């Protein structure tokens, strides 16, 4: 009876899954449904040459398709999926991923680390109560985020690889007495080395709050619990929002360094993660005390939560500035059971592509940009092959189905001939249309338009945040752009 959305992501110990329900009111606000995570492992799964091998990618597939039949489960539909440090480094990474959609329908589709702090610490600021000033470590299986912002977003972030099982594979463990106290130490020394140069920007200073997220900070503050005398985090509900000592930190990871690792395992708190648990405290204490915290709180808030604020963010921003005819194209693209994060980004950026070609001299009629708007919004509707006349919808729906052979033959009954002057106006704008939404093939909502500009006979496409696939698929659909409007290069 209200929209249900799910966005998953793919990190680099396990893969996280959100599935939840917009909140009434378009306010941004969500009422989570399920939540579901997948030991993908894929840190593990990693080759000398650092590529994934294809056990990761029947580890990656396995884990999409769990989440690909949960979203139908809640009537979501599709789910966006975001990919960090472990496919973000792999040199097949873009190769895995487009192989995972082929057996899936799912892309796992990479992020800059900088990208996930911003989304991270969003998530954070779900679940925690954030002050004026805030530094948030996030230290997951493959990298560790820093990140430094106020009471609603992120300001500074850093992104390092100190990543827990990165660490544990880079600081082997010896036989000695004394071979966990060394590679803590050696962890230690590794943190403060890359760490160094940048450590101001997110140094405590007087009324700093420290926060921590994902599973091994998680898991800590679950252990210090059950020893300060209280009882494991499955009961108490969950570990959101627990706060420790920097002096409790530094007496867990000692009893660890004791312990050799089958007893790890045995750890109240532990159980689930011993394999890489020593690093990743390691990583921890030397970070905190880095930038001299004493004290910390535990999100259970991490990406997905982030990613989940971002897109009702980005929906019902561009809700807004719709007309009433708009809008109302918008709810009908609903009822059809259209995805209008997508619908809405291929419309922003189709009327970034026909602004910039109208500033470039480009003629258009009046109507165009009214007919592109719905189009875009309407280009995945299956029904059809509110506001707008019916030459103007002839328009538009010829402008959503556009093929260079007409679905009626031309001499079969009901072909439906515009005059020429629509003839040529549906081309162009059609054109537009396949552009567009080949950048936002891979439904991140991120791609924009940087610059378009003129290059001989054709056109030379400056484009951000856009994936393999984006860039592949603006490549394939572009033929069209080329008959009405020449050659077009897009780079970057
Ligand atoms: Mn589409």
């Amino acid at each position: 009876s209200h929209m249900r959305v799910a966005v998953a992501d793919v990190g680099t110990n396990s893969s996280h899954l959100l599935i939840a329900e917009a909140l009434p009111g378009d306010a941004g606000g969500f009422r989570v449904i399920d939540t579901l995570k997948d030991r993908t492992r894929l840190g593990e799964c990693l080759d000398t040459r650092g590529e994934l091998t294809p056990e990761g990618e029947e580890r990656l597939a396995s884990a999409l398709t769990r989440f690909r039949e949960l979203a139908a489960s809640a009537g979501a539909g599709d789910v966006r999926v975001y990919a960090t440090s472990a496919l973000r480094e792999a040199p097949n990474g873009a190769e895995v991923a487009e192989r995972v959609r082929q057996r899936t329908g799912l892309y796992p589709a990479v992020i800059s680390g900088v990208r996930e702090g911003e989304l991270t610490y969003l998530g954070v600021r779900e679940a925690v109560e954030l002050g004026p000033d805030n530094v948030l470590l996030d230290l997951g299986g493959g990298s560790l985020e820093f990140v430094r912002g106020a009471e609603e977003r992120a300001a500074d972030v850093l992104s390092l690889p100190l990543g827990a099982i990165r660490m544990t594979r880079a600081f082997p463990e010896g036989d000695g007495k004394n071979a966990g106290r060394d590679v803590a130490d050696a962890v230690a020394r590794q943190v403060r080395e890359l760490l160094r140069p940048h450590a101001g920007r997110f140094a405590a200073r007087p009324g700093t709050q420290f926060f921590l997220s994902s599973g091994t900070a998680e898991a800590a503050a679950d252990a210090i619990a059950q020893r300060r005398g209280g009882r494991p985090a499955e009961a108490a509900g969950g570990v959101n929002g627990e706060r420790f000592t920097l002096t409790e930190l530094a007496d867990l990871l000692a009893h660890v360094a004791r312990l050799r690792p089958a007893q790890r395992a045995r750890v109240p708190g532990l159980e689930r993660r011993g394999d890489t648990i020593l690093a990743a405290l390691s990583v921890l204490h030397a970070a905190l005390d880095a930038l001299g915290a004493r004290e910390v709180t535990v999100s259970e808030g991490a990406l997905r939560e982030g990613m989940l604020i971002e897109e009702l963010a980005q929906v019902q921003t561009f809700s807004l500035a719709l007309s009433t005819r708009q809008r109302s194209v918008l709810a009908t693209a609903g009822r059809f059971g259209v995805n209008l994060s997508h619908a809405g980004q291929v419309a922003e950026l189709s009327r970034e592509l026909f602004d910039r070609l109208l500033a470039a001299g480009e003629t258009f009629p009046p109507p165009a940009r009214s007919l592109l708007t719905a189009a875009a919004v309407l280009h995945e509707a299956g029904q059809i092959v509110r506001g707008f006349g019916p030459q103007d919808i002839e328009l538009i729906a010829q402008i959503a189905r556009y093929h260079r052979k007409s679905l009626p033959k031309p001499s079969h009954p009901d072909y439906v001939a515009l005059a020429p002057a629509d003839r040529a106006l549906v081309a162009r704008l059609a054109g537009i249309l396949r552009v567009a939404d080949g950048l936002d093939r891979a439904h991140t909502g991120l791609a924009r338009v940087d610059d378009l500009r003129r290059q001989g006979q054709g056109w030379q496409l400056r484009v951000s945040g856009v994936t393999p696939l984006d860039l592949a698929g603006v490549g394939e659909k572009g033929d069209l752009w080329a008959r009405e409007f020449g050659p077009l290069s897009v780079q970057n």
